[PDB]
């Protein structure tokens, strides 16, 4: 029975996902405070663009409302009642709990749950919609009956869940501080090897963009010498942290990889088919190439040859080690074409090394896709 | 085609009214702070009554997307997004519009919307939904085609609605101030004759909960000599505001009138009914003068006999002015029954009038009643 809820999982987390792209355009576009583009223009998309991200559990506590009731708007209403009061319950227990003050608490985010505390006020709305959206009241509440009382039941268990969370909560919340120290600064080459391997295999779903926020946006701190303090991956990197640039990796699949694959996918069509297919593959090469956009070529062979998508995730893993052993370093603000890889250049290490791996991973991919598809017979495009 | 329209309206509120009672319990009871219960249960209960109010403009943009989409969760999900990027982009907007500092703004209050701003928020989720939710695009964006687009152009169109609120708002906010003080100082007499009648309107549908709060929690303000101050007409009479209890006028009619036409109703019963009618004419005219919930009895006639309620409705809007113009006042904290009358008399004026203007509430209620239903033969319970 588990795989009709990792259906529901899947769809749950679909509906976040969904916004992610549009919040990290305005505020990628609006943050970078370009002197083309006014002033209030870009404060405007910069706090556009964070008020998605900072309704990221709110989000969550929606679509997993909505994934687990059938898509029922009174379980989407149910969750943000929910999310509301176990937040503020929080805040009044886990200063009792903890034996600090609360404005220590809330100073330091002792008591933020994140998206986890929004998934769960979801979990709650989806349980008593299921188990209370038919339920009869005597005449007295009768106006209450039915799936008028889901709110209401989803705001009293979310006072009891509050409490349980101001108890659970701190190894919890201290054990997400340390995997974010171990990530960034005690064993990235580990780390960075599983989130690229990891975000391949999510990629085929498009829930790779949930994956993506806390490598990216979260993980490690830097503070400058003007006092600005910076979090994840790509902010670190830009604003010139020397231990920033794990994400460097995908340049060698993004760029080389992925590019050569499309060549060998389109050497190893039928020739009636041939002339065809090289057209799809140059256009999917370019694309991958100058913007870092690979669904055209990941989505040409990914269900009709798992094997070659199996393949290419653990050289997608394995690339991102690659760099940090090597010591190469460039940043991302968009994905691994030749724009990010010439426009982030300034604060890059060792940049002609990516040339040379590159055509190491153009070698490999060719001749990865050229034998297995001829050999096992997959019928890639063209067969 | 208007009242296909009043139905998706009324549909729309309903999703807000559900919440309403039980977040009222909670913030009245925790924010009583009693001696015989303890400390943390008391700031827990009011720190949730209190989310959920604070949540009000959220739940009427979800109610307002469910409302006119079919209840489909992705209208308020598109309404959520919408609403956090409207309230954002008025904060950067404001300040250039206004030409005032954003912390002046900011405390202020100058920008905010409130429940308008919600309605709106749901209306362009709604708007979106109705026109995109079967859009599609090509190949390239196909994962985010259909339902997936409407909450990326709700987002989209609450930055140009939230610059259109930043020069629409001051006019309408300025309006709203001057309401609230006409309503409080310059006139209570007729702005509490017109809150009565519109209340017994809404009670038919239990959409007098929305009209309650602004009356109950919002108009008039009052600082004490410790520096606290109360904003409505409930928080500022047990305050201790000496132009507070404007809402007595519900003495007169929960506790006499109604009681009154409980027995108008069951004297005018046919005698092998009047038995059996008259058990719930009791219950009902006890449970009126305990407590102040007045529906069991309202209910009893209201849709076979019409032209009693609105009689009813311009007695209940007529006896806040009675009480204004006499002086008499008295606090309620639930509903103006015996209950509240008697707990909450320590503030009173003239307290020994509810009982003389009461008695003539009962001798009209039950006169007229008595009257039309025999003298327009309307079908009453036992008729
Ligand atoms: C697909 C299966 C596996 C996927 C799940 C595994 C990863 C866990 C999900 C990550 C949680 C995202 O968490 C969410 O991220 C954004 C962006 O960082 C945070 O956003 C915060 O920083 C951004 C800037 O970066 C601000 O614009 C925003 O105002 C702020 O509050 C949210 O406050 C946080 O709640
Ligand atoms: C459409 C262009 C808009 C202007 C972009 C320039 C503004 C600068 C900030 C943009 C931030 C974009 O954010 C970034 O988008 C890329 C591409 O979508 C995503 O990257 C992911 O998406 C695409 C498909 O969705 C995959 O082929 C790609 O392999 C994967 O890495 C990231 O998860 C995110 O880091
Ligand atoms: C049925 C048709 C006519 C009905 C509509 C006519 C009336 C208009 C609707 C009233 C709007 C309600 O507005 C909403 O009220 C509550 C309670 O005051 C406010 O709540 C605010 O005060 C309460 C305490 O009273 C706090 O607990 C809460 O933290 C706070 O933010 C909301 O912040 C406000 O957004
Ligand atoms: C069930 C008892 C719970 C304990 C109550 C004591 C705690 C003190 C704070 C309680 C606040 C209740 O809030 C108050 O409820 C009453 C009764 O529902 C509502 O009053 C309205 O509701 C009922 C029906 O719904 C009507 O018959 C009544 O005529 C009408 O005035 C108010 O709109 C609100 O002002």
């Amino acid at each position: 029975n588990a795989f009709a809820n990792l259906q529901k999982v899947g769809k749950s987390l679909m509906l976040p996902v969904s916004v992610l792209p549009i919040a990290g355009i305005l505020l990628g576009v609006g943050s970078a405070n370009f002197s083309w583009l006014p002033a209030v223009v870009s404060h405007v998309m910069a706090e556009a663009g964070g008020s998605v991200f900072a309704n990221m559990p709110l989000i969550f506590a929606i679509g997993v409302a909505l994934g687990f009731t059938n898509n029922d708007g009174v379980s989407a209403l149910a969750a943000v009642v929910a999310y509301g009061i176990m937040v503020k319950t929080m805040a009044v227990v886990a200063p009792l709990v903890l034996h600090l003050p609360a404005e220590e608490i809330a100073s330091k985010h002792l008591a933020d749950t994140g998206v986890l505390g929004g998934i769960i006020s979801g979990a709650i709305a989806a349980y008593m919609f299921n188990r209370f959206y038919r339920i009869k009241l005597p005449e007295y509440l009768g106006f209450f009956a039915g799936k008028r009382f889901v709110p209401i039941i989803s705001g009293l268990a979310a006072i009891f869940t509050g409490v349980v969370l101001s108890f659970i909560w701190p190894p919890i919340g201290s054990a997400i501080q340390t995997f974010s120290q171990w990530a960034a600064y005690q064993n990235p080459v580990v780390a960075f090897g599983i989130y690229g391997f990891i975000e391949r295999c999510l990629v085929p779903f498009g829930l790779h963009h949930i994956w993506n926020v806390p490598f990216q946006m979260q993980i490690g701190e830097y503070t400058n010498a003007a006092g600005q303090v910076f979090h994840g991956d790509i902010p670190r990197y830009m604003a010139g942290d020397p231990t920033a640039g794990k994400l460097s990796g995908g340049f060698l699949f993004k760029m080389y990889g992925l590019p050569a694959a499309a060549i060998a996918i389109w050497h190893s069509a039928k020739p009636e088919n041939r002339a065809k297919v090289g057209g799809i593959m140059i256009s999917a090469a370019l694309t991958s190439f100058l913007t870092g956009i690979t669904e055209p070529i990941e989505f040409s062979f990914m269900f009709v040859a798992p094997i070659l998508y199996i393949i290419h995730a653990i050289l997608a893993g394995l690339a991102f080690p690659i760099c940090i052993l090597l010591g190469m370093r460039d940043g991302t603000s968009f994905s691994h074409g030749l724009i990010d890889f010439i426009v982030l250049s300034g604060n890059s290490s060792k940049l002609w090394l990516f040339p040379i791996v590159g055509i190491g991973y153009a070698i490999v991919y060719y001749t990865i896709f050229r034998v297995l598809i001829k050999a096992l017979d997959l019928k890639t495009p063209g067969r």
